[PDB]
């Protein structure tokens, strides 16, 4: 059923995955000496194309390319429109690889055709837990904490090919030459997310979404007034009401996160973060580059009391093109980021997000069921999406795992 995935090392069922005890490479080992020095053949009428994300230029070639041809919604209602200031920081982190950024372009025009990108990341991905003690109940402890160590892999994204172009076996060429670039650099793993099944995912978790401004969501079909509100008149004057927020945070310490905020925000993240399975490990650099607030964005704040970081939120903004609608043309949305709490419950830290989220005008605040995602659903009146996030890994046996033991968020 699968022409490219049957050929690929990555688990082939649902059963390969339960079955699997121990993380750790899939395929033999190899050398960068065993790769080819030479890009993967390509149509004459195509080119590899490596852009430049310190090009204003590349970028904006890169943002039309996926403003027209990315994410779109089952529904062909809405398109993610990353923006290029998005880009620019999503394709960019501390130490990346201009080599992992792979575009077509077709030779005649040098129109952009097909992209895909790789960053480096440092991810925790030895034995989870629970597998972990039960193979101390079997004697098997050392095979179990084989692969502990944090690895710095790849994390592949913004696959995109040009709706013009679609199902014509491209994407598959795009995955073969960006895992020859990786494997060059003596990289063997990559984590990637899609919405799409494939074989096979490590874990699965639904969307979750809570409406900010629930006039326009239902102006643009985002949602539709539940069948229930119409025991009433004024659905949308009780849905307003259902949403409302207060205009200012609750927490006395919520101030944006500032340069000097990054060693303590790391040492706070990094202890949460090491209690799950599956998770990032960030440098002071790292954590600088995709939590320090930057315009249109990211949006991080801390809760500082006595000169003390105790806790803090971020989260991103990725807009949505509306497909249609003579009413509304974009969909403000922000996405929950990195977060800790240590003084205060989760469900109150978030809710401030929510607050912040709300004042400079997102229109809905949006999440993965990851991290600790769920313990806040219910009060703070989150619902859960159509569809689901699924975490994958290349060339990696892992067990299945709850969403709830992922800590690695995606852009
Ligand atoms: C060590 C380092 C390793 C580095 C690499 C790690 C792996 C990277 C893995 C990539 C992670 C990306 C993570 C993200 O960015 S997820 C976001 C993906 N982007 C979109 O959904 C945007 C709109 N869609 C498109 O642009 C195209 O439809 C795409 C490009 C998705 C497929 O193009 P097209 O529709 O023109 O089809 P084709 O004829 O070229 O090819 C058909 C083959 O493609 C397989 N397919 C379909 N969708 C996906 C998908 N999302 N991931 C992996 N494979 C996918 C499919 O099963 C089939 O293979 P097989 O079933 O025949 O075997
Ligand atoms: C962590 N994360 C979901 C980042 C993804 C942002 N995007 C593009 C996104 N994608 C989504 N899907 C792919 C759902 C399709 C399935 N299965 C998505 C789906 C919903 Br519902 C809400 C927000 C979303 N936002
Ligand atoms: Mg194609």
């Amino acid at each position: 059923a699968h022409a490219f995935w049957s050929t690929q090392p990555v688990p082939q069922t649902e059963d390969e995955t339960e079955k699997i005890v121990f993380a750790g490479p899939m395929d033999e080992p190899k050398t960068v000496a065993d790769i080819p020095e030479e890009p993967y053949p390509i149509a004459s009428t195509f080119e590899w194309w490596t852009p430049n994300m310190e090009a204003a230029d590349d970028i904006h070639a890169i943002y039309e390319l996926l403003r027209d041809n990315y994410v779109e919604d089952d529904d062909s209602m809405f398109r993610f429109n990353y923006s290029e200031e998005f880009l620019q920081w999503a394709l960019c982190p501390p130490n990346y690889i201009p080599d992992w950024h792979v575009a077509v372009r077709r030779k005649a025009d040098k129109k952009l055709l097909a992209f895909i990108a790789g960053v480096p990341v440092t991810l925790r991905m030895g034995t989870p837990k629970y597998m972990k003690v039960k193979a101390q109940e079997k004697g098997e402890g050392e095979e179990a904490a084989k692969y502990d160590e944090p690895r710095h892999i790849c994390e592949i994204n913004f696959l995109c090919v040009h709706k013009q172009l679609r199902e014509k076996r491209l994407a598959p060429i795009l995955i073969k030459e960006a895992t020859r670039r990786v494997n060059r650099t003596n990289v063997w793993q990559a984590v990637y997310t899609a919405g799409v099944l494939l074989p096979t995912p490590y874990a699965s978790g639904q969307y979750f979404h809570r409406s900010l401004n629930p006039e326009k969501l239902v102006e643009i079909r985002f949602s539709g007034i539940p069948a229930q509100y119409q025991k009433f008149q004024n659905p949308m004057a009780m849905l307003k009401r259902n949403y409302q927020l207060p205009s200012a945070p609750k927490n006395s310490g919520l101030r944006e996160m500032k340069p000097s905020d990054v060693p303590q925000v790391r040492r706070i993240l990094m202890n949460y973060l090491d209690s799950f399975d599956v998770g990032p490990v960030f440098s002071d650099a790292e954590i600088s580059h995709y939590l320090l607030p930057r315009d249109g964005v990211v949006f991080t704040y801390v809760v500082e009391n006595d000169k003390k970081v105790t806790d803090f939120f971020s989260f991103y903004r990725i807009p949505s093109t509306v497909i249609g609608n003579s009413n509304y043309n974009l969909l403000n949305a922000a996405y929950v980021h990195y977060y800790a709490a240590t003084s205060i419950p989760l469900h109150q830290l978030i809710l401030d997000l929510l607050i912040v989220a709300h004042s400079r005008g997102f229109d809905v605040c949006n999440m993965v069921e990851i991290l600790d995602n769920r313990s806040f659903v219910e009060q703070l009146k989150f619902g859960a999406g159509d569809g689901h996030l699924r975490y994958y890994f290349y060339n990696w046996a892992y067990p299945k795992i709850k969403p709830s033991q992922v800590a690695l968020v995606m852009l």
